[PDB]
């Protein structure tokens, strides 16, 4: 039995709840299960998680809920006191228990409680209750858990909840010790990777932490989440995760980007790395470059879908004419593919405009023939990006163009100003104050 | 009779219809009198120009309409044929017409044509017809403002819409004397002064530019667009523009940030800087600034038991957003060409503390006192910048949170590891997530390029 799927688990706007439905739509048509309901600022998830829902929020709650089970999809309802409960008041512990009760009356049979991003520091009456802060945790968690009649899936997310939050190392924490000793057997336990965001997910790193807390873990998957750069996208294919995971782990829940059409590519390509090696037996039959070509092909079919003249001759032709292609959407995921890694074209472009400019002062019969074409290859590959975008931009289906709109632009406008920069070196409005006075601070530490 | 107000003109994710009624009723509460219906990239304005809305569209847009008339606001229905017209062509002037009767039918009386951001290529049809670009665009203009009606409000924008894209210059522009000469006396002439966002717009400019095209100009203000930088946000005051423009000028429509809910200032410091000269001691930004974000702070604790003990943690969200908090923030976050008194002055300290490091270890009393407290005085507004931010993420509205959140969280990042920098400075005879790939591939040719 393996929990498969997404959790909305980011900071900022959260989905609206058309969104949801479509992923659960999305989630079941790629053979995925799960969704985990956790937006850090979705208010009476964490902020206001004391607050009971209105009759109004009760009554949304309940069609989305309906709708995962009309999807066959598992909703998992997490809360997030962390911030602020007092762990060893009985009040507060039954305000707790009322807004989980809340929940099970909308049809959630199955939950989560979150303590990550708080700091370790109690106050002076939880002190004297609990001799440490795993003591606290686990002790609310395990009563939860108890009076909502053991439900089959509940999730803990620990405050260390990767390698390098773990205090000194991951097989000799107090925190983590006390977690798998004393948290009862039948709950789950969430973790990042060796990292907040990792690279990569060793198997060896598992085994390590599945004997200190003393069971598999299930991946609070951060790969293609966005919430932490304002300028940075995910559009690359799940990566660095071994399929020999699977049998070694309870599941993989991933927390994708803000922007919600943006996420084709992350969930379809977990999708297939799931379904590759389903069940095994305790070294890849999954390829994460053939797995995207599979994602931005299907993709591709969305973009023409809503969600006469002619020219002649002598006349200017329609600027609409030309529609996406899939090696437009090819060139868009390279431009923004993974948190450790450009994709091919891109990191090509930039090999290339790096020799350029240190070449440049050659600007000699030999030298110049290379500078000036690889330059004028430059300017074409450029040319492409600008035609990348001005397709998006005409493209019928508007709901995905906007939720992509500032980042296309991004990009298009830094390589139609590179262009100008190669133009120039060949040749012998607000940009000074550019990202702002975030811009100004970012330029003055070491990159 | 000056039309002042907003244009939704910007690139990107338009507005929606509940919020366009909303910004009517805003411009209502501080007496402006003018939207300009122009989102770049609202499919049926300028890519599909030609294609006529449905019946779904064709409600809201009357709903819309209605709204406008409600609100006492004159509803200015643009659009955008310039990409790929073919100017000569009947059939095309036709569809055009059509579509401009489609949107009257709706209850508009006002219209606008916009040849903005194109080049000034024509097609060989177009050549043999036209002896220039500017003819065929004043030919076209011309026909729709009398095929209308001559409707009381029509604007036009042209190709050189301001200072620098004006060749070779304003006084002496053929595209510009053409616009001037044939372009007819009823039809207002949009501007954004001597550049595309001008810091200012003197008035001599505008004396030389009316000269040329021989009325007053409306002027489509971009100092608080912010649709060509993914990072930034403008909620500065209204700025750069004297009061004595408003005899000069037809009118001033801004094209404001993209995120609605930003425009709280953009748009009540230009009611402010209207309203005091409406028939330069009259109009003080910093002022304006101050009124603005007063009546802001109200909109925060408004969407859009259990008291803890002594020994027991407090409330997170005990603390609201104050009007201290909303000050930092518009200074964070001010003007295209300048940051706000708080924020210039956090990067001036930053930039000397970092220039006087070595100070730390070299025996010096003097320049230790000295950079000990300035780092102290440091952390603490840091710290003010954190409590912003968490504040903000509690606010009762979240609909002004969300349109938000991805700017203050950089900030507050960005600061909060400028701190740390700080803290590290002075930890020096004493010695890893996605940071180095920061901006993401954009980010790194960036970095390659002269500042
Ligand atoms: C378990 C987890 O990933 N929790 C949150 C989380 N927490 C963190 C950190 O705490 N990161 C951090 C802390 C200190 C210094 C650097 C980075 C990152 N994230 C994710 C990515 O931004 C975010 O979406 C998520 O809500
Ligand atoms: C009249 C006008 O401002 N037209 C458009 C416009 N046009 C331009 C440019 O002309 N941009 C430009 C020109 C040369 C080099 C870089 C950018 C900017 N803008 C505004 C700000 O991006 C945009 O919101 C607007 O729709």
């Amino acid at each position: 039995r393996f929990l498969c799927g997404v959790v909305e688990g980011f900071y900022g706007r959260p989905w609206v709840m058309e969104q949801r439905k479509e992923l659960f739509r999305r989630l079941q048509k790629w053979e995925l299960n799960t969704y985990l309901y956790a937006p850090k600022d979705d208010y009476k998830h964490r902020m206001f998680w004391r607050e009971m829902y209105s009759v109004e929020e009760a009554e949304q709650l309940m069609t989305l809920i309906s709708a995962a089970r009309e999807y066959e999809i598992e909703f998992i309802y997490a809360i997030s006191p962390g911030l602020d409960i007092t762990f060893s008041n009985p009040k507060e512990v039954s305000t707790l228990k009322r807004k989980l009760d809340q929940v099970s009356q909308f049809g959630c049979r199955s939950f989560a409680l979150l303590f990550d991003d708080i700091d370790h520091n109690m106050c002076a009456a939880d002190k004297e209750v609990f001799s440490s802060f795993a003591h606290a945790q686990v002790s609310i968690t395990n009563e939860i858990y108890q009076y909502l009649g053991e439900p089959e899936t509940f999730l803990f997310c620990p405050t260390e909840y990767c390698g390098t939050f773990c205090y000194p190392n991951v097989s000799q924490s107090p925190y983590l010790r006390t977690v798998g000793e004393k948290l009862l057997p039948g709950i789950e336990v969430l973790w990042t990777g060796p990292k907040v965001v990792s690279k990569e997910i060793p198997v060896e790193s598992i085994e390590e932490v599945s004997k200190i807390i003393k069971r598999a873990p299930v991946i609070w998957d951060n790969i293609h989440a966005n919430d932490y750069d304002q300028k940075r996208l995910f559009l690359g294919p799940y990566k660095g995760r071994s399929t020999e995971l699977i049998p070694r782990l309870k599941g993989v829940l991933t927390n994708p980007n803000c922007e919600f059409e943006a996420n084709y590519v992350a969930i379809h390509t977990l999708a297939t790395w799931y379904k590759s090696n389903m069940n095994g037996v305790r070294d890849v039959l999954y390829s994460p470059q053939m797995a995207l070509k599979l994602a931005l092909t299907e993709w591709l079919q969305e973009f023409g879908v809503p969600h006469q003249f002619v020219p002649g001759p002598n006349e200017k032709p329609l600027y609409t004419a030309e529609p996406v292609t899939l090696e437009d959407l090819q060139l868009l995921a390279d431009l923004f593919y993974l948190p450790y890694e450009h994709g091919p074209k891109g990191a090509q472009m930039l090999r290339e405009f790096q020799w350029l400019r240190a070449n440049s002062s050659v600007v000699d019969s030999e030298k110049i023939e290379e500078w000036r074409s690889r330059a004028a290859k430059f300017e074409e590959m450029c040319g492409l990006v600008m035609g990348m975008f001005t397709r998006l931009s005409n493209c019928a289906n508007r709901t995905i163009l906007y939720d992509m709109y500032s980042y296309v632009w991004d990009i298009k406008s830094i390589m139609s100003m590179v262009k100008s920069f190669v133009q120039w070196l060949g040749c012998r409005e607000p940009w000074a104050f550019r990202g702002g006075l975030a811009g100004e601070f970012q330029r003055l530490l070491p990159i």
